[PDB]
């Protein structure tokens, strides 16, 4: 799979690309034309004039006049080289921009194409893969792409046209010795195709393990209220570190084999060399060759060659590039059986609903030996109710998740109206069924939005009409900005009940004539849930409706009754056929200043392995200073060959020469390999230490923190990778490359000095020029950067959105319009390319242009001196080398100073999250840990306000007592703050006024990790973890390794444990995420099962059997009641048997404790307890 990677490259696109590449041929043709300008003649010398005193020449006049000849001369060349620098200034600009707007608009492309290739995937891809990869995915391997389609293949191709032009001249003068030379070179062609081969292994690996760690990140952070009330930081920390060993391990193999590679090219080249002296110095005494067509030879062949040499880096970073392109494009190719985008399908024009399905066989993907629908078989006809009963895990949400065809059945056939589903229109199908699942989930937008994703094109009017429909118009209206509150993610920042009822207005925009209500009153109080059933009934006849509840009088209302048992339908009838039948139904309802400095500070956190720096700055130095010293020893070399003075074996002796080039290319293959090993291998483990700091940080951080709308998991994911991948490129096989530039230009100074003098003038003069080139665009950059920063995370977000809730969105037909906010939060980055291609193909171009015009400045400044006769003609050349180096030297520092720009406020913002405090500290060893607890809880007078909506009282500062042994039933309507009790006992957040006493002690006083051990709660959304079920179970009680015994033992108390053994693999069974892979009922008990293993002190149940049969709650209430004394309980629900069995109740009204008694106190006084029971009865 090459070349796939330009898959999306347009007219306009390969037009910039051919184009591009025509301008980097010119640009590196140059400089080998250049140079055979030089050789036109055979010396390179105009006359030897004065220098040459061989013959008496006692010319005091003549002298002068052939110095005006050559001043001439050299005025002349100093013309031509500014005409070339004109044409080099053009080209680099041209062939750097047009490739760099190829790679923009290419990764732009790719990045819709990968988004738009995630969301046409099915449920059953999603279930099988881990999709928490995805989105890092998203954010890193595009990048490593964008990194190898910009403009280092434009500066490969200009670094192949010099080596291949060289090679052209050298066969137009000495063909003999250009073939031999070409015959070296493919070695290095072999070389360097074996190494990018293994350098983009390697990268598809790290890659790989890099998608693994931001995939742990991502299910750690949506978790973040899990993780943070069980204390497991550490071990998700841990996993974290996993991955990032992984990778770090891969990144240092990828920097050896890189380092390899430069090396080797650097060897080669000297060899070359060295090849190419010896076979001249044979050839020009066999007399074959003249002089000068061996040194036009040397010169058209060996600059190419270093060219080639210095290009290596481009053939890297292409190789990283094809290593990232696989995944995105692997995903791109998959094809889905059932596509929602496609438009083949019938559309009929009149539904009226008639649900068949004839005995449907069903196996999820991800668990296919296990059986779940074996022969169901349901007939529903237009405009009826059919009520789905059964135990739990019978298939009743398999059913529903059928019907809309999320999968497709193994056996069986699902139809409507007699036309099988298969053949309608899937985007059709799942539009005129509105469904509200299990436990809704929302997304971090408004209210009006949330409701908006239901059907776009939904006016306010009928927006408030269904709000009104689903008894949410009052909390709203209460909210201040009305339907404009943001919610948090999935509903975070909304209550249980507030959540369902805006998901079951989201389903009634719809306007669905099929509905599908999967536990849609769970989580509601009585009040609202008549009201919804009133108002469902009011509008029955239109629509044909399928329900699972647990209430029995939605039951009973409904038009027939339907029995799960085994996998079939075993009652099917009227509610009074079923009464008088005595089947399952039966028994159950007879069952009752972005700082510079930042850099620096980084690189300060890098100082623990400063060896491999000195030893990088030391070969940095070597090389660096080489490259002058070699133009120097070049030049000498030629000179010493030229000067054939003694007749023929004192230049076969010459040989040593071969020999000094055989020595110094041994010598900068060991220099470039330690320097770029030292450096890759540092800047590997700082980028290491950076993501575990960063993320064992974001770990310490409050519950508000997180409840913030920026810091959402995909822009903290995004945030997380995206900041260290900056400094990265600011920290690895780079920093290297400026200090063997710094010491270029030393001893370039140094050689400038010793051999001239006031031609080093001119080289402080360019100095700065170049250097303040690079300056403005750093700084410009810069003043994008952060802009960038904060899209990627906002796009980020959306992305992460879509992949964590792919269920809703597939569901509410909703992938269209999440690619749509996809590509509008991507609009500003791609300007942003655009803008910054431009940029810095104008720096390089002037930094290029400038190179040209200082050395033909200094031919025209040496000429006058010359002319002047104070600085000999001899040393010119090498003075001109070292001027050219150090201005190659300081546009290299340039061209790298955008990067610079780029990762100094990625540094920042590390600094920023690593330095960041929280109010409640969970890392902190401080406080008071008590030997022994009683466990009596007290809240005394606690007001608080939940950061997100300070204004919004919601506890006014009511008062609560528990005992040990005691159970406390906490009562309510939605919305009133039985949750938000268990939050602050948490300590997830502080009150403002008003305290919690644990034994008379404040919790503030306490130790954060020992309060938070000593309680177990169940949530009332239970959410589990990618793992396992025996890891989710031990995850209860972390800080000790909970044994296989008493997880068995905590499963048998939460009556899980028989379905964990008729499961293959036993505890071993993988859940999905979030518990997805699992039955409601399943998933609940398992979470009870979880806090049940640590044993607690303080057992707090929030709505703990929201989704369970009157078997298994019988069973869990036995168990619980087994161990009533010894520990403290609350518990919040609103089944009227739980609630008066408990010791006490309290009942909050808007946050303020009402009645507080026993079961028949409170039933004595007439209340509103009273009312609830009087109703219930
Ligand atoms: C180290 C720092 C250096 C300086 C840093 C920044 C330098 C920015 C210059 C880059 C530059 C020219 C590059 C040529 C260089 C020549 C060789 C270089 C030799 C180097 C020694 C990009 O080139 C522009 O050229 C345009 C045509 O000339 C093209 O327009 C497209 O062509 C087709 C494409 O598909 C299509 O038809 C179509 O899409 C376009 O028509 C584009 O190619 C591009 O926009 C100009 O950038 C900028 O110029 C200024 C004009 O003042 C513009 O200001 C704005 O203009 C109004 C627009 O709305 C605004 O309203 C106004 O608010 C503001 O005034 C900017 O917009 C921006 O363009
Ligand atoms: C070694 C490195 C540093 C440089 C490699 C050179 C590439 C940048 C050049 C070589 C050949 C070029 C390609 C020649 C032909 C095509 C196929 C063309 O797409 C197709 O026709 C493929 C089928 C499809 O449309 O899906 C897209 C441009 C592309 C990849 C060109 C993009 C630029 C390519 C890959
Ligand atoms: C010394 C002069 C002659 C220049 C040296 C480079 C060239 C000889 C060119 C011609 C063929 C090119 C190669 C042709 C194809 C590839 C594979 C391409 O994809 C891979 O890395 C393969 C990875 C994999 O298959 O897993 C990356 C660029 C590379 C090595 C190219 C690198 C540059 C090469 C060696
Ligand atoms: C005129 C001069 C420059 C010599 C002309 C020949 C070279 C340009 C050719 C001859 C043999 C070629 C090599 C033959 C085979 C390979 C292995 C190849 O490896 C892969 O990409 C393998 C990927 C896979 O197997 O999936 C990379 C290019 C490379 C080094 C080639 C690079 C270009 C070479 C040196
Ligand atoms: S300065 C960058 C580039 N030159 C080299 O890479 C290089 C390696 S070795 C070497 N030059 C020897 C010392 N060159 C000569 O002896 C020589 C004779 S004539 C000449 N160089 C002309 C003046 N050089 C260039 O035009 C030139 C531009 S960039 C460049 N060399
Ligand atoms: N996505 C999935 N992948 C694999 N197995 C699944 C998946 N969803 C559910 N299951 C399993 O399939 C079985 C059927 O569960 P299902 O959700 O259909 O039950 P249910 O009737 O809706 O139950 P409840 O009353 O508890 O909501 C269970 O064993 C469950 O764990
Ligand atoms: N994270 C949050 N940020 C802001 N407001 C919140 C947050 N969580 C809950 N609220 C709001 O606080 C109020 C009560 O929330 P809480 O979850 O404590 O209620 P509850 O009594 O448990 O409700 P229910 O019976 O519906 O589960 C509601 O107005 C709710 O919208
Ligand atoms: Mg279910
Ligand atoms: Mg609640």
């Amino acid at each position: 799979s090459v070349l796939t990677m330009f898959r999306y490259a347009g007219w306009l696109d390969r037009l910039y690309m051919l184009v591009g590449t025509l301008a980097a041929i010119i640009h590196g043709v140059a400089l080998p034309l250049m140079m055979l300008i030089f050789g036109d003649m055979t010396d390179s010398f105009a006359s030897v004039g004065q220098v040459s005193k061989q013959s008496t020449q006692m010319s005091e006049a003549d002298k002068r006049a052939m110095f005006a000849k050559l001043e001439e001369e050299m005025t002349t060349y100093a013309y031509y080289y500014t005409g070339i620098g004109a044409g080099v200034l053009i080209v680099a600009y041209i062939q750097v921009s047009f490739w760099a707007l190829a790679a923009g608009r290419q990764i732009h492309k790719i990045r819709q194409k990968f988004f738009h290739a995630i969301m046409n995937q099915e449920i059953g891809w999603f279930d099988v893969h881990d999709v928490g990869e995805l989105n890092t995915r998203l954010t890193d391997d595009v990048s490593k792409i964008n990194e190898g389609i910009g403009d280092k293949i434009g500066m490969f191709f200009q670094a192949m046209a010099t080596f291949f032009g060289g090679f052209i001249i050298g066969f137009t003068r000495g063909w003999k010795l250009t073939l031999v030379i070409l015959a070296i070179s493919p070695v290095l062609g072999l070389s360097a195709g074996i190494w990018a081969k293994i350098l983009s292994s390697f990268t598809d690996k790290e890659l790989h393990a890099y998608a693994k760690a931001g995939a742990v990140a991502e299910e750690v952070l949506a978790a973040i209220r899990t993780v943070i009330a069980f204390g497991g930081q550490k071990k998700e920390l841990e996993r974290y570190n996993n991955n990032l060993e992984e990778a770090k391990r891969l990144g240092i193999k990828k920097a050896i084999t890189a380092n390899i590679s430069m090396g080797a090219a650097f060897l080669l080249i000297y060899a070359s060399y060295a090849l190419a002296f010896w076979y001249g110095t044979s050839l020009v005494i066999s007399k074959e060759y003249s002089i000068g067509q061996v040194l036009t030879v040397f010169f058209s062949v060996l600059i190419g060659a270093f060219s080639v040499g210095q290009a290596s880096p481009n053939i890297e970073a292409f190789a990283n590039a094809r290593g990232a392109a696989y995944e995105v494009f692997k995903i791109i190719d998959n094809k889905p059986s059932i596509d929602s985008f496609s438009k083949s399908g019938h559309k009929p024009d009149n539904i009226q609903g008639n649900l068949e399905f004839k005995n449907i066989h069903f196996s999820y993907p991800s668990r296919k030996e296990v059986q779940i629908l074996k022969g169901l078989n349901l007939k529903v006809k237009s405009g009826q109710t059919v009520a789905l009963v059964g135990n739990s895990g019978g298939g009743k949400s398999t059913t529903v998740q059928l019907m809309q065809r999320l999968y497709d059945p193994l056996d069986g056939m699902v139809s409507i109206d007699g036309q099988d589903i298969r053949t309608i229109n899937v985007r059709y199908l799942r539009e005129i069924i509105g469904v509200v699942s299990q436990e809704p989930v929302l997304f971090a937008t408004t209210i009006a939005e949330n409701i908006r994703y239901g059907r776009e094109d939904v006016t306010m009017d009928e927006i408030e009409k269904a709000v009104k429909e689903a008894n949410a118009y009052d909390f709203i209206m209460k909210l201040p900005h009305q339907f404009d509150t943001l919610v948090g993610e999935r509903g975070a920042q909304l209550s249980g009940g507030q959540k369902q009822r805006i998901a079951i207005a989201r389903a009634l925009v719809r306007n669905p004539k099929i509905l599908l209500l999967d536990e849609a009153t769970s989580a509601l109080d009585t009040e609202s849930e008549a009201v919804v059933q009133a108002a469902l009934d009011k509008a029955r006849e239109g629509r044909t409706t399928i329900v699972i509840a647990h209430r029995l009088s939605t039951v009973r209302n409904a038009d027939v009754i339907a029995g799960f048992d085994g996998g079939v339908i075993v009652e099917q009838g009227n509610h009074d056929e079923l009464m008088r039948e005595k089947g399952i139904y039966f028994k159950l309802v007879m069952t009752q200043d972005v700082p510079p400095a930042s850099f620096w500070r980084i690189l300060k956190l890098n100082s623990t392995e400063w060896p491999y720096f000195v030893v990088g700055i030391f070969a940095a130095i070597i090389n660096g200073g080489l490259q002058p010293a070699f133009s120097v020893i070049f030049s000498k070399v030629v000179g010493v060959f030229t000067n054939g003075g003694p007749p023929e074996t004192q230049r076969q002796n010459s040989n040593l020469f071969s020999l000094l080039f055989l020595i110094l290319g041994i010598i900068s293959f060991i220099t470039f390999f330690l320097q770029g090993f030292t450096f890759g291998k540092a800047g590997e483990i700082l980028t290491k230490r950076l993501r575990y700091m960063v993320f064992k940080s974001m770990l310490r951080q409050d519950v508000s923190w997180f409840d913030d709308p920026k810091n959402t998991t995909g822009a903290l994911t995004t945030r997380l990778a995206n900041d260290a991948a900056q400094v990265k490129g600011a920290t690895g096989s780079r920093l290297a490359v400026i200090f063997q530039n710094i010491a270029n230009l030393g001893t370039g100074i140094i050689i400038s000095l010793i051999y001239g003098w006031q031609l080093t003038l001119l080289l402080l003069a360019i100095v700065p020029i170049i250097a303040i080139a690079g300056v403005v665009e750093m700084k410009m950059l810069s003043g994008q950067a952060l802009k960038d920063k904060k899209e990627l995370e906002g796009s980020g977000k959306i992305a992460t959105e879509a992949i964590e809730n792919f269920r809703t969105v597939v569901s509410l037909t909703r992938e269209q319009k999440f690619e749509t906010m996809y590509a509008q939060s991507l609009q500003i980055p791609y300007r942003n390319a655009m803008k910054k291609a431009h940029v810095f193909g104008i720096t390089f171009s002037f930094t290029q242009a400038m190179m040209y015009f200082s050395y033909a400045a200094a031919f025209r400044f040496g000429a006058y001196l010359v002319t002047q006769q104070l600085m000999t003609f001899e040393n010119v050349l090498l003075v001109f080398s070292a001027i050219c180096f150090g201005a190659m030297a300081v546009g290299q520092v340039s061209s790298f100073a955008p990067d610079y720009a780029k990762a100094t406020v990625s540094a920042s913002h590390i600094i920023r999250i690593i330095e960041k405090t929280p109010e409640i500290d969970s890392y902190s060893t401080q406080g008071l840990k008590p030997n022994m607890l009683e466990g009596n809880v007290q809240f005394s007078g606690v007001v608080f306000n939940y950061p997100t909506r300070p204004s919004i009282p919601v506890l006014q500062g009511l008062s609560l007592e528990v005992k040990k042994g005691q159970t406390l039933a906490l009562v309510g309507s939605s919305g009133g703050g039985k949750s938000t009790v268990v939050q602050l006992l948490e300590r997830f957040y502080d009150p403002m006024a008003g305290s919690v006493f644990l034994d008379g002690k404040e919790i503030k006083q306490l130790n954060v990790q020992w309060l938070r051990a000593q309680l177990g709660i169940v949530s009332q959304e239970p959410i589990l973890f990618d793992r396992s079920i025996a890891e989710n179970i031990a995850y209860g009680d972390n800080s000790r390794v909970v044994s296989y015994e008493e997880i068995v033992r905590a499963a048998k108390e939460a009556n899980i444990h028989q379905f964990i053994d008729s499961l293959p693999d036993k505890y071993n069974t993988r859940v999905g995420d979030k518990g997805t892979q699992l039955s409601g009922g399943q998933k609940q008990r398992i979470a009870i099962a979880r806090a049940l293993v640590r044993q607690p002190h303080i057992l707090l149940l929030d709505e703990a059997t929201s989704a369970l049969d009157t078997e298994s709650e019988k069973v869990v209430q036995e168990a619980l009641d087994k161990a009533r004394e010894g520990r403290t309980v609350i518990v919040i629900a609103h089944r009227l048997s739980t609630i008066q069995n408990a010791d006490l109740i309290v009942v909050i009204q808007n946050g303020k404790v009402k009645e507080h008694g026993t079961h028949q106190q409170l039933l004595a006084q007439k209340g509103i307890y009273f009312s609830m029971v009087s109703v219930q009865a």
